[PDB]
């Protein structure tokens, strides 16, 4: 018994996943995975933007009903909140200017400036295995900030979902200085098991409507149309 309105929080700074086009309209990989299951779920969804690390607390305030907004699917995060079945793979990958020395090592980051979005995988990670190291890391209200703090030279590297990064960042204007400083950063513990729907654990009903449908546009081929809009890979990954 689901509400007649789903209302779906996300950080609009994470192209090509989330982000606002010239007119600030929602638009990326999430929304349309987003209205795609919503559409099939038979619900209205009113998007809601909001600051990376608001997501999660305006969830448990239920001011939104749920976040779609490349949120892994960690064990920490579950001590909190529940999600949908996993959305798209994510790992992370630290980016640098072109012909940076910089690796994601605590040898080679000591000393240097680190940014991060605060709230995020990538800020737990940073802060435990390099700021206690003597790394200056920066954590930053969205990645938008990061990316011109990078271009402005205040940055030497910065720490994101990889495909975020490339597509949103590398491949585009802004970034052409710019590539990935060593290879992506695997860890378990910290990084999850690709993305989800973040939800309240007692929304069960609207877990499994967002299970159903997503099962559903992936099972009709209608995820890897959509995907391939933006991606020329296995985004799904395993
Ligand atoms: N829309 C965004 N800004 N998403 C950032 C997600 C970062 C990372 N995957 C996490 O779950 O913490
Ligand atoms: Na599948």
């Amino acid at each position: 018994a689901l509400p007649q309105t789903v209302r779906i929080g996300t950080d609009t700074t994470y192209a090509p996943f989330s982000s606002k086009d010239a007119k600030g309209e929602f638009i990326g990989f999430d929304i349309d995975l987003g209205n795609e299951m919503c559409k099939r779920m038979q619900v209205k969804c009113t998007w809601v933007a909001s600051d990376f690390d608001a997501l999660i607390p305006s969830l448990k305030a239920k001011k939104i009903d749920a976040i779609i907004s490349s949120l892994s699917i960690t064990d920490k995060a579950q001590q909190e909140i529940a999600f949908s079945d996993k959305l798209y793979a994510a790992d992370s990958r630290l980016i640098a200017a072109k012909g940076s020395p910089i690796q994601p090592t605590l040898e080679s980051l000591k000393g240097k400036h680190v940014g991060v979005l605060q709230g995020s995988t990538q800020e737990a990670y940073a802060n435990d295995n390099w700021r206690t190291k003597g790394v200056d890391v920066v954590a930053y209200a969205n990645q938008d900030l990061i990316y011109s703090d990078l271009t402005a030279g205040r940055l030497d590297a910065a720490l994101q979902d990889e495909v975020a990064a490339s597509e949103g960042f590398l491949k585009q204007p802004a970034g052409k200085e710019y590539a990935f400083a060593g290879p992506s950063v695997k860890d378990k513990k910290y990084f999850g098991d690709g993305t989800g729907v973040g939800l309240r654990k007692d929304d069960t009903e609207l877990k499994a409507a967002f299970d159903k449908a997503l099962t559903e546009l992936r099972q009709d081929g209608t995820y890897d149309k959509m995907a391939k809009k933006y991606f020329d890979f296995n985004v799904y990954g395993d």
